[PDB]
């Protein structure tokens, strides 16, 4: 499975920059965010066409959100941003297009990141 | 207590390159790498001090738990509160250690690791950037 970092203390304002490879057959890939693996404040889910995100409390999925398709190609190397406050949490995607999604679990640090096999992440920054 | 990273995946020649930001009142910083936590290819520990005689850059190994035989390095003036870079690759033979000023020394891959999977800073070394070239 993909990188997998923890005690990352990203606080409300400051900006998580996520740079990686999308594989040249993937249809989808993954990237959790949140406190630990039982506890996601943004599971972002794109699909090769919708985007797919979510939040995990104590293991238990909650209501998924649907946002536009982003024209993800594969085999390239792309690009996502995530900041977030106390009521959202803002995705920033290659085209710099953004959308919101609601911080359900009033999370107030993300500590917990984790890509899966089909996004494999060549880059994570602090801004 | 700093960033901790699993599931690296570094491979030989692979460069992983580490950009963060050392506390204010450090007078060292410790970044791990290896397989796990108990057991490290590389223990990178520089102690800095410009008002100090704690100045040079401490390498050990652990395996299972227990430190090698620990090597010293000649010190790196890292200065506390600012931000600074280190690159590591590894072969067979040896890790090799990049630092800001581009000065390279050597470190024998004595566990003979075949990858990196396992990376962790502690509280005087607040990570910026990882980046795999």
């Amino acid at each position: 499975c993909g990188l997998v970092a923890s005690n990352l203390n990203l606080k409300p304002g400051e900006c998580l920059k996520v740079r990686g490879e999308v594989a040249s057959d993937a249809k989808s890939f993954v990237l959790n965010l949140g406190k630990d693996s039982n506890n996601l404040c943004l599971h972002f889910n794109p699909r090769f066409n919708t985007i797919v995100c979510n939040t995990k409390e104590d293991g238990t999925w909650g209501t998924e959100h649907r946002e536009p398709a982003f024209p993800f190609q594969p085999g390239s190397i792309t690009e996502v941003c995530i900041t977030f406050d106390q009521a959202d949490l803002t995705i920033k995607l290659p085209d710099g297009h953004e959308f919101k999604f609601p911080n359900r679990l009033n999370m107030e640090a993300i500590n917990y990141m984790a890509a899966d096999g089909d996004f494999k992440i060549k880059c994570v920054a602090f801004e």
